[PDB]
């Protein structure tokens, strides 16, 4: 199974992290919330993000629209970004939509029917297009989706598939964060809850990524493209409460313990996958690690004894676009394929972590 | 790919359809809503359902709990039913959880992480279990799940997979239906166009129910792949262009709203015959030689439409009507309940062909070709 090409799509408004921090400080100031505002600045700086794309508005932070309207805009933005990314992908590869056998999607955006079904009215896919709409995987979704498409293409060596991941984190800013922070600060053991919501506001951003993958018999399956040679999943027992998304609007759950609980899954997962492919982690030329946060990046480095430069792509990505959740690893893979040189027959590893607590690893070979 | 076994799981409270109709009438009356109460009886009767399982309380009609409490209850009940069904499936097949390679789930219950991930803490699956949590498919999810798992097992002939589907339709009775019907009826005098909206919500209240089905599927080289079992020999999807608005589930201010427009049955015709005719033709089969049909009963009109389109004798879809009467429309789980009934029927004649058909949001249709 071969990764042939990638693309990304972002909304029009890129906000410097300092603008975002200032907007939230305005909110605390207007609502007379008793909390150190330097905590807002400290967390927005310490996540090491230079700016983020928000598809949904910031100008209405003090007067958010209704929940129904925010869901409607989030759905429309998700569809628009996904259409843009898919159309760029087909164009750069000169592939016709009718020649795509499977369209796989990941997104936390509420969509029944799913985003991939809706896109069939915007792009002239065949009416018998196979679809793989996935959810419940959060930040892990991009890596997760690549593994699922690879497993499909193992049985369909002649076919082509598109995976896309899109998330609208800015939906958080349409009332959920405002209400929750106001209530928590006013009742202030709740200090950690306020910190978590501030971290959520500092970290998460919007965007979309897409990947074209083909089986070994497809005409686009050529040497020098990354090959998915194996993949594996891991779920750490009894960690459901550490990460996820609770409907309340909604609240992002990201407990401080997450980075430590990752150690329980990372090495069992990756070391077992590599051993079963007769290589060691030190054989890997390229790591593509989802930047859940600065501490996640540091933990992966420590667990595998990596040099300070090996995960630089995770840090640069986080600086450039923030944590765009499931889409992040696709953006990163896009950077590798577009801007970087990969030695022939070198090995790469995609790693992502998300709610469950779950981790996903994909072994690549050029 | 072989279908080895099936199981179901239902909550403890089964309500007669007449009690449910009376509960909604009581809500209209206590709220003093100016709507013809006989329309509730009409639709609760015309869906041809005798009773339904409700996991969530009927008292929430008059005293709705908070949105978060209802979501938490829905999640807990989804997990409990799925665990029961999976455990019954593993016990009846004498299969250890560690020998399951893939666990696929379909459900509209909001769950991040997905229900299949949470179940790994209840059932000793191995930590490297592969998961396939699908969503955005609604009533079609059962048949859709079968197809995706069959596609997976094409590439993994020695592996075993479990699919489960679970839906808690009674969540709409925890405040969404009450809020929407109230607003729609009260705005009706100034806006007559809202009448069809009120009927739709009444139909939703009449039709959808709770439950769970699960299926064990294995690849051709698995030791459980034996001749008597139904084999998935092909499957196909279809999506009808420009029909998103006819069926789905929207998140709104009132909570959730189920969308099911009267035009669905007619739009069904646009997809059903190209889908099924093409699937059958590509496998050198004609519909008249099908031994069995397993058609998701989206409604009585849906059943009649499938019957008419394929010129079926009206006993051919009797299992759709019997299922609707017994448990109502339990959405993605329904075809799994139906398949479980079939596997308790007379040993299907060897080399007999069967077709699973289900329709759902998109508007999308899924057809699966079985051979016994
Ligand atoms: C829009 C919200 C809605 C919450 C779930 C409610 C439904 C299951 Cl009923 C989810 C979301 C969060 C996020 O951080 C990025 C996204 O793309 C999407």
């Amino acid at each position: 199974t071969y990764i042939v090409s990638t693309s990304t799509a972002f909304p029009e408004n890129y906000y410097p992290q300092t603008v975002l921090a200032a907007a939230l400080r305005r909110f605390f100031t207007v609502m007379e919330l008793d909390f150190d505002l330097e905590q807002i600045d400290r967390f927005f700086t310490n996540v090491k993000i230079d700016g983020r794309y928000f598809a949904l508005p910031l100008d209405s932070l003090l007067d958010p629209p209704t929940w129904g309207v925010s869901i409607s805009r989030g759905l429309e933005n998700s569809l628009n970004l996904a259409e843009t990314a898919i159309t760029k992908l087909l164009e750069k590869t000169n592939v016709q939509p009718q020649d795509i056998s499977l369209l796989a999607s990941v997104s936390m955006t509420p969509a029944i029917p799913s985003l991939d079904g809706r896109l069939m009215n915007r792009i002239p896919f065949s009416s018998t297009l196979k679809r793989l709409p996935m959810n419940g995987v959060g930040c892990m979704g991009g890596a997760f989706g690549i593994s699922r498409v690879a497993d499909y293409l193992k049985a369909h060596p002649k076919e082509a598939a598109i995976l896309f991941a899109v998330e609208i984190s800015s939906a958080l800013w349409q009332g959920s964060l405002q209400a929750n922070l106001t209530s928590l600060i006013r009742r202030l053991s709740l200090y950690s809850e306020i910190i978590m919501d501030i971290i959520t506001a500092a970290l998460f951003a919007d965007g979309c990524g897409a990947v074209l993958m083909v089986g070994k018999e497809h005409p686009l399956a050529k040497s020098g493209l990354p090959q998915v040679i194996d993949n594996r999943s891991f779920l750490v027992p009894n960690t459901v409460e550490l990460m996820g998304l609770d409907v309340v609007g909604f609240r992002n759950i990201l407990r401080p313990e997450v980075s430590d609980a990752l150690k329980q899954g990372l090495r069992p997962l990756i070391n077992g996958l590599l051993a079963d492919n007769n290589i060691e982690s030190e054989n890997l030329y390229r790591w593509i690690v989802h930047p859940g946060g600065p501490k996640v990046i540091d933990t992966v480095e420590a667990e595998f004894g990596l040099d300070s430069q090996t995960l630089q792509l995770s840090r640069d990505t986080l600086a450039e676009v923030g944590n765009i959740s499931s889409a992040t690893v696709l953006y990163m893979l896009d950077k590798v394929l577009s801007e970087e040189q990969s030695p022939p027959d070198s090995y790469g590893l995609i790693v992502a972590m998300g709610p469950g607590l779950a981790q996903e690893a994909i072994l690549l070979k050029w």
